């Protein structure tokens, strides 16, 4: 540490690290980036891909959501206990990305007309989450083995959203409905949850969720 | 072990792990599924994601090609020497996934139209992995750290088929046509980069590269 996150004020792809570093008593600072001050361009061309989020952990500047929520999982302890374990935190982690990219583009290149679509293959997309929750202790536990991993920060922001946007996309899977119940009441993710930054914060950049 | 890669008959999301397992000196099974045997609905259902490749190490079996790469990186000591090795090497391989997922949009749904554009646009995405190369001892070791990582034969992969596609894309990066040349030079990467198996095998699955 100090972690200092630097991206545009929307929850996107930053609000899994900050829910991750806020259940594990972690401070931060935010270094909110508006469109005025991105467009002006001093910004960006000192962005390795060129794009946000943007964080650093004292000495480490490191570009990539995946790449820094991976790292505070490594540095964190919340990356498995073994290797199998961590093998398949990163299939969880690259399967919940794969969605949350057909998420965004949705969001921002076909709200109006893609919706009823995407909400309609939605199902098919979720069965892989709720299979792997009752392969592993019936789905009593985390998303893979008895302790909370980087992968489960994420699975629970990819499906809070999802919430927002087809209210009852969890009825049929159970096992998901009562993870996300049991995720969101543990006390200091619900006080994040509650906080007026993430409450203030919009999920994505164009009004639409 | 054993190892089992269980792919479509091209070179696509395997090929980097196939350069990593010959050049460590392990040797694996193809399980080669045909696009008419894919058609046929049965084996779809079984894999977690819908999707191929799949991958067996031993009784663990995993899907996702960057969790199946990270795995072998890090069972075979090819992950760094630290933490922050580690997170840089996550970094690295988040930004080749960004331009895969770009080139594969590219070369399966908008090829004839989108080429020339793709490639007006490729030196601001490969300019990345020049500083990084610059900045890791003036661009003479590997990626990241002076040891071989899972992520440089994702990248080498990525600027091999690059090269495919716009010859002389890596002309004015004189570090990342170094790069190509020395690992593409190291015997076992040699020897399978001319092997038949490798030479006969298609980059992708439409017939367009
Ligand atoms: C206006 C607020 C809403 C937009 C927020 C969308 S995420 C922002 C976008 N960055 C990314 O898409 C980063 C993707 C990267 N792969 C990651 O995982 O971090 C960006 O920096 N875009 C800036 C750019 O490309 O110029
Ligand atoms: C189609 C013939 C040529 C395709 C070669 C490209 S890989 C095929 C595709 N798989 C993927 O896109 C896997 C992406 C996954 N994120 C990964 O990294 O493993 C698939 O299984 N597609 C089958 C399906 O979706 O039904």
């Amino acid at each position: 540490p100090p972690y200092t996150i630097v991206y545009f004020p929307v929850r996107g792809r930053c609000e899994a690290m900050r829910m991750l570093l806020a259940d594990q008593g972690q401070s931060w600072k935010e270094e909110v980036v508006t469109i005025d001050t991105w467009m002006q361009g001093l910004l960006k061309p000192t962005c390795l891909y060129g794009q946000l989020p943007k964080f650093e952990d004292g000495d480490l500047t490191l570009y990539q959501s995946n790449a820094i929520l991976r790292h505070l999982g490594r540095s964190l302890g919340l990356y498995g206990k073994n290797q199998r374990e961590a093998a398949q935190m990163d299939m969880v982690n690259d399967g919940v990305e794969d969605l949350r990219g057909k998420y965004v583009t949705l969001i921002y290149t076909n709200y109006e007309n893609g919706k009823n679509d995407y909400v309609k293959a939605l199902p098919g997309h979720l069965k892989p989450f709720e299979t792997l929750l009752s392969q592993n202790q019936g789905g009593k536990a985390f998303i893979v083995g008895d302790q909370i991993s980087f992968a489960d920060y994420n699975l629970l922001d990819l499906l809070l959203i999802h919430q927002v946007l087809a209210p009852g996309c969890l009825d049929n899977f159970p096992l998901l409905s009562a993870y996300v119940a049991r995720l969101s009441a543990r006390p200091k993710i619900k006080a994040f949850l509650s906080s007026p930054e993430h409450v203030n914060r919009p999920i994505n950049g164009n009004g639409k969720q």
